[PDB]
């Protein structure tokens, strides 16, 4: 099935640390992705619509450098997708597709980036990615929020600021 | 495999309408839980550690009163999950997220450490949830540009609530 290849790709990124070299990207890649596919972004601009297309050779890169600003998480939702057999191919159809990401310091801020993600795959043993299509329509930056009144006092974060005078 | 059975609950929740009817429910629990089943939610406070179990019937009730509050979306993420007549997933990095609507549009991440426990027939339900709620976070949607504070539609709040004094 299509639908679980996400949910191992979600998986299989998890597994990433802060050591991963660019081998493991690459291994990630060659997992997923077929030696000839493409992704694409797309945004349907004022002065028309752009796209970026990147070949297999910066597919692993691509994902290598979503992590790179201190980020630890990377995962995707595909909300009410559809399957069809198209283009010699299978084909996943999803509007509701949420690229989220995770950051650390100083913010903590959750990266919500959602649009219309159109992914093609082969039907082999192996079923990996042929073409990668995002066309982002939304786009959120979720901030943690203070909870309670009593945070404001905290002295870690009264430290912090005596920290940067000195 | 168990972990796709909650990629499967996760996939049958986004399927949850904004009608879903109680008997909606009792479908969801009927095809994930034991007729046996236990949810419990643990927390370890001052007064020493906290727990709440519900039976196999308050357990669609439960997953029906998570999305009352306008909630839209849903699902669990876990994240480094370890498994071993009963398979048991033991993830320490299990995400429970909820997305709300109007007014705020907050996203509630609920972590800690969920333990399930899986029969071992052909359907694969749950007999035991067990979740520790560690730690809390209820994101904001954060506006990004100046100019959305001069957006028309918010003043238009404004006004809209002056004509309601």
């Amino acid at each position: 099935q299509p639908e679980y290849r996400i949910y191992e790709m979600n998986k299989r990124l998890q597994s990433r640390t802060e050591d991963s070299d660019n081998l493991w990207w690459d291994a990630f890649a060659t997992e997923f992705f077929e030696d000839d596919a493409t992704l694409t972004l797309s945004f349907c601009l004022e002065d028309g619509p752009k796209r970026y297309t990147i070949g297999r050779t910066l597919i692993p890169r691509y994902f290598s450098t979503v992590f790179e600003g201190g980020v630890t998480d990377l995962y995707y939702i595909l909300k009410h997708s559809k399957e069809s057999y198209h283009n010699s191919s299978i084909t996943v159809d999803c509007d509701q597709c949420a690229m989220v990401t995770q950051h650390g310091k100083p913010m903590f801020t959750k990266v919500c980036t959602e649009g219309r993600l159109i992914l093609e795959f082969t039907f082999d043993d192996l079923m990996r990615i042929k073409t990668w299509h995002f066309t982002i329509r939304q786009y959120r930056e979720l901030v943690p929020r203070s909870i309670l009144a009593m945070h404001a006092q905290d002295p870690q974060v009264l430290d912090q600021l005596s920290k940067n005078i000195t």
